[PDB]
């Protein structure tokens, strides 16, 4: 659910998803549209079409299992949909940690839509 993949950035990314990843760029936050404007917006729109492409549950809400071992985050469980949620928050939480380097708050927190043209929205 939403309040683990919360929890999946902070352990891995040792960063609040809500304070640092909630309004950046044109897709880190709910929807988007335009294009990914650099590494850590485009972490973001893979994360909106991997939550796109599961279907039998619900990203947001269901609970997913995990375990940390050999260094990883090891998604587990005995349901397949749920282990795909799982598999979507771990990789953007990753993608977050490996893309710190050119994170830029100054110049993409509240982007805004104009720079965001529906017009320029890559497919997933
Ligand atoms: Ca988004």
């Amino acid at each position: 659910s939403l309040i683990q993949f919360e929890t999946l950035i902070m352990k891995v990314a040792k960063k609040s998803g809500m304070f640092w990843y909630s309004n950046y760029g044109c897709y880190c936050g709910w929807g988007g549209q335009g294009r990914p404007q650099d590494a850590t917006d485009r972490c973001c729109f893979v994360h909106d079409c991997c939550y796109g492409k599961v279907t039998g549950c619900d990203p947001k809400m269901d609970v997913y299992s995990f375990s940390e071992e050999n260094g990883d985050i090891v998604c587990g469980g005995d349901d397949p949909c749920k282990k795909e949620i799982c598999e979507c928050d771990r990789a953007a939480a990753i993608c977050f940690r490996d893309n710190l380097t050119l994170y830029n708050d100054k110049k993409y927190w509240a982007f805004g839509a104009k720079n965001c043209p529906q017009e320029e929205s890559e497919p997933c």
